[PDB]
């Protein structure tokens, strides 16, 4: 996260680091709880991932000092990715993780909910990106979760943003026009939170972007709403 603030501890309950095992254990995605045995992240994370084997899930983090061979984690069951994904560029960048455990609720941990098909309509004020990704292109993963509230980008101002990108319906951005406060490499994955009615809502999740909080090149987010019936559709199978 650039131009970030360290975040309380319980600030994010849903927010998870997804971390490899191969060759070496370390984080990979940002994630959001959404259920009790599923997260929500980017398929673009799973690039080369050849089995869930690898996969470790962290919830109730802070710090990723807090993440020794002693901590516990939540396995991987399952990997399910958009099958329409090809590339974050192109969007379906979504997919969600099985868990092999029940995640257990709890102050420390939590699900975040899904935006409503009817508040498709509706304009969010209070945004928040958050991980331990770079504050800067050339930087590394941060020990503390961070946080950056910042605002929506119409699909048109974003489309004028990204000469060269078809920005869909089924994106969603985000950025200040000049620049400072944005997701950066680590964050990807994770949640773009909107408190609305003291309701938070997975508005969007950290997909791409040109640089990192660069003047006029707001980040590219899925929009979460658009693919809640493909949420439900891998969640909710008979
Ligand atoms: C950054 C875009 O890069 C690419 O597309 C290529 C180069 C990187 C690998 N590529 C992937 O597709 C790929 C595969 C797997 C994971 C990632 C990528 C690339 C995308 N990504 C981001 O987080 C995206 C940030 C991002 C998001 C928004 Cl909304 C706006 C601007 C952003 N950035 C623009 N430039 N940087 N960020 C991941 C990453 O890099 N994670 C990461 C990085 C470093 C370490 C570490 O431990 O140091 C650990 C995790 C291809």
């Amino acid at each position: 996260i650039v131009g970030g603030t360290a975040s309380v501890r319980g600030e994010w309950p849903w927010q998870v680091t997804l971390h490899t095992t191969s060759p070496t254990q370390r984080h990979l995605c940002g994630g959001s709880i959404i259920g009790n045995q599923w997260i929500l992240t980017a398929a673009h994370c799973f690039y080369g991932v050849e089995s869930p084997k690898i996969l470790r899930v962290y919830s109730g983090i802070l710090n990723q000092s807090e993440i020794k061979e002693d901590t516990s984690f939540f396995g991987v069951q399952e990997i399910i990715i958009h099958d329409q994904y090809k590339m974050a560029e192109s969007g379906y960048d979504i997919a969600l993780l099985k868990l092999e455990t029940t995640v257990g609720y709890g102050d420390s941990q939590r699900p975040i909910c899904l935006p409503s098909k009817g508040d498709r309509n509706v304009i969010y004020t209070d945004c928040w990106v958050t991980g331990w990704g770079y504050r800067k292109l050339r930087d590394k993963i941060q020990n503390t979760l961070q946080k950056a509230k910042i605002p929506l980008v119409t699909n048109e101002e974003c489309q004028k943003r990204y000469r060269g990108h078809k920005i869909t319906h089924k994106m969603i951005c985000a950025g200040y026009r000049e620049g400072g406060k944005d997701a950066c490499k680590g964050d990807s994955g994770g949640p773009l939170s909107c408190k609305h009615n003291e309701v938070w809502h997975l508005v969007g999740i950290t997909s791409w972007g040109e640089g990192c909080a660069q003047r006029e090149r707001p980040g590219v987010y899925t929009n979460v709403v658009e693919y809640v019936d493909w949420i439900l559709e891998k969640t909710q199978a008979v």
